């Protein structure tokens, strides 16, 4: 089965999804020097103040807060996007190291970690169907850096030693992504795939310019979770992260001057 180690890696993944080596993958290195500016794009609406989180697992390659999504509680709108996208789950992509650990880059640049924000087209009715669509999905990407602690997102700090090890999940209610935010919404944006299997080219990304600070001890909580399931030989769940992918016939368009 698939993971980030040197025997089932991203190197391998394209024997079991050949999509892996398709026309729209991510990530992407951004040049911020090649996407065009585009005035007619929109500013984004991210709307999550009726946002209602469930529970925080670990999947065996990262964590996740999941979301009710049965209703339009926390949705993403405008930029590139046409109609509604429902805010489903967000989940992190970190570095064994401060110097990398993000899936995008920005000039070559690696941050150390990347939070997703994972929306889907609600056109389409539900998830499983919208990843079978073009543009089915709207993923919000942001940036991490180490530096200043960021207090919106201690609270899933602190909750990591209950999910360790794979398959661990608990309650994780009342939590608001809002806090999760940069000041701006500046952005590139493009269309891409899932970085994970199965890779499916469904994605509008969303990528913020501005990364949030978070400091090195809510990071080295990060480091601290499991690959591995309880009882099993510990590896460190640390670079999860997909290297930046062809751009090939793709344009990345920026939403600031
Ligand atoms: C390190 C890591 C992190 C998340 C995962 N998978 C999931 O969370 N799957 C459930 C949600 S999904 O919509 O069904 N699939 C999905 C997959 C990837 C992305 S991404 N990375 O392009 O934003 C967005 C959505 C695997 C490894
Ligand atoms: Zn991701």
């Amino acid at each position: 089965h698939w993971g980030y180690g040197k025997h089932n890696g991203p190197e391998h993944w394209h024997k079991d999804f050949p999509i892996a080596k398709g026309e729209r993958q991510s990530p992407v290195d951004i040049d911020t020097h090649t996407a065009k500016y585009d005035p007619s794009l929109k500013p984004l609406s991210v709307s999550y103040d009726q946002a209602t989180s469930l529970r925080i697992l670990n999947n065996g390659h990262s964590f996740q807060v999941t979301f009710d999504d049965s209703q339009d509680k926390a949705v993403l709108k405008g930029g590139p996007l046409d109609g509604t996208y429902r805010l489903l789950q967000f989940h992190f992509h970190w570095g064994s190291l401060d110097g990398q650990g993000s899936e995008h880059t920005v000039d070559k640049k690696k941050y150390a970690a990347e939070l997703h924000l994972v929306h889907w087209n609600t056109k389409y009715g539900d998830v499983g169907k919208a990843v079978q669509q073009p543009d089915g999905l709207a993923v919000l990407g942001i940036f991490l850096k180490v530096g200043s602690a960021k207090p919106g997102l201690q609270k899933v700090v602190d909750v990591l030693d209950s999910i360790k090890t794979e398959g661990k999940s608990a309650d994780f209610t009342n939590f608001d992504p809002r806090g999760l935010l940069p000041e701006s919404l500046d952005y590139w944006t493009y269309p891409g795939s899932l970085t994970t299997p199965p890779l499916a080219e469904c994605v509008t990304w969303i990528v913020l310019k501005e990364p949030i600070s978070v400091s090195s001890e809510q990071v080295l909580k990060f480091r601290k979770l499991n690959f591995n399931g309880e009882g099993e030989p510990e590896e460190l769940m640390v670079d999860n992260w997909r290297p930046a992918q062809p751009l090939k016939n793709r344009q990345i368009k920026a939403s600031f001057k």
